[PDB]
């Protein structure tokens, strides 16, 4: 057996043909088992509706997941990631930094 604690990396990005849209991603990356539960917070909220969940895979033991969508931050507001795997005692929760 083995098990890999995902890392985790928040941050927006503005796609070139429509570079008005706005997307804040999660990339979730190296974990192993693949099971695993990732959610975007608003001010501390779940937000409901991700559109996309992109998961692969390099060797058969690590797994990178992309979870991303459409977002429109405003500069009061808080955004992050939220992540429970087997590898985190407590979920872990990662801050969007609004400048990344």
């Amino acid at each position: 057996m083995i098990q890999r604690t995902p890392k985790i990396q928040v941050y927006s990005r503005h796609p070139a043909e429509n570079g008005k849209s706005n997307f804040l991603n999660c990339y979730v990356s190296g974990f192993h088992p693949s099971d695993i539960e990732v959610d975007l917070l608003k001010n501390g909220e779940r937000i409901e509706k991700v559109e996309h969940s992109d998961l692969s895979f390099s060797k058969d033991w690590s797994f990178y997941l992309l979870y991303y969508t459409e977002f429109t931050p405003t500069e009061k507001e808080e955004y992050a990631c939220r992540v429970n795997h087997v590898t985190l005692s407590q979920p872990k929760i990662v801050k969007w930094d609004r400048d990344m």
